[PDB]
């Protein structure tokens, strides 16, 4: 009667966060997940088998507690579709792209049968959709540009400051991000310019902007993520600038022609129409005074 799934995720605030497990090895207010840095389904199998057994030998460093907007969404889908799940963090930290004759990241794990579903801030695009299923989007956003107060001002992606940058203007994105993919296709000169300034992960871009003085002048990523960073910055020193560009949607990813896809899209429609997605938004995007 009750199905068991393995779900893969990717840490991206405020959709998915991790904190450490408690003294008991438990996750109050979170979901136990593993962070084993592997794309090997046989390794994941043996780790989860050990985790559920009377002889749990899983390295304690692999155990984390996942929480966030998408974890709340996953819990609701699990209730409504009557499944429980194992949760792990994608080993390479990537959403997925075609590299060296294969798909990386979440895409790769879906195609190889290593995960049943991918739940995070997963940007739907044509390339990925040719090989995996996406549900209807549970979140709609766009690209944006994060800057420092009294620093760089931009009208948006078509500002001359970005297209023929002043020498030494430092702007970048996370390598292999949705922003990188957009700029590569739309503005090849800008894509090459940014290579010098791109960073390994979202927290790096944010931290570099928060440095006094800043180590980066502008950071291009999904606005949903950047607005979250602005909302929590204690000093109100960050802001997003410019008009929205590169409309994006987040969907749940499944293997191609999955029998789950239509069921999840229907539930997402209901959650939207009956106010649940608004509840999650208000929960994770709190207004906190400067």
């Amino acid at each position: 009667n009750k199905l068991h799934l393995r779900v893969v995720t990717l840490i991206e605030h405020p959709f998915v966060f991790t904190r450490e497990v408690d003294d008991e090895g438990l996750c109050p207010a979170g979901q136990l997940c593993l962070d084993p840095m592997t794309n090997d389904s046989s390794m994941l199998d043996r780790l989860f088998s050990s985790l559920h057994s009377s002889n749990d030998t899983v390295p304690i460093k692999f155990k984390k507690c996942c929480y966030g907007y998408c974890i709340d969404l996953l819990e609701q889908l699990a209730e409504d579709m009557n499944f429980d799940f194992d949760l792990y963090i994608v080993g390479d930290g990537k959403y997925g792209a075609w590299k060296n004759g294969h798909w990386t990241g979440l895409v790769g794990d879906l195609l190889s049968g290593t995960a049943n579903m991918a739940v995070t801030s997963f940007s739907i695009n044509t390339a990925r959709s040719q090989v995996i299923d996406f549900t209807s989007p549970f979140f709609s956003t766009s690209l944006g540009i994060l800057v420092r107060t009294r620093g760089t001002e931009l009208s948006g992606i078509h500002d001359p400051k970005l297209h023929h940058p002043s020498q030494g203007f430092r702007f970048g994105t996370v390598r292999e991000s949705s922003a990188e993919d957009y700029v590569r296709q739309s503005f090849p000169e800008m894509h090459e310019y940014m290579r010098r300034y791109n960073v390994p992960a979202t927290p790096d871009g944010v931290q570099y902007l928060k440095n006094d003085p800043e180590k980066l002048d502008a950071f291009i990523m999904d606005k949903a993520l950047l607005d979250y960073e602005v909302s929590i910055d204690a000093d109100c020193k960050l802001l997003t600038v410019g008009k929205p560009f590169a409309i994006e949607g987040y969907g749940i990813g499944l293997p191609p022609n999955s029998p789950l896809t239509s069921n999840i899209s229907e539930l997402i429609s209901q959650y939207k129409s009956h106010g649940f997605m608004d509840v999650l938004h208000d929960k994770w995007y709190k207004v906190v005074p400067c």
